[PDB]
């Protein structure tokens, strides 16, 4: 049992985690992409006002 | 033990689903970068442009 639950403890942990680097990486996904939507629309008015 | 090999199982998925998760979504954040610094590399040529 001793062995187990120290398994079951690091297991525990890690899981926790990678959750918690998920969710991380995901709201660093969103705020990315919002960055090159709008860097996206500022590399067209660009372009429109150089033509 | 039961019991603790029992949650080290589903601990151990849990954290290998995790992990997965967070191998996609720092390809996700990767790609989002490089297509962003394709967009300020345009228009930085945007102002230059402009000058």
């Amino acid at each position: 049992l001793k062995d187990a639950q120290e398994k079951l403890e690091l297991a525990e942990k890690k899981a926790t985690d990678a959750e918690a680097d998920v969710a991380s990486l995901n709201r660093r996904i969103q705020l990315v992409e919002e960055e090159l939507d709008r860097a996206q629309e500022r590399l067209a008015t660009a372009l429109q006002k150089l033509e």
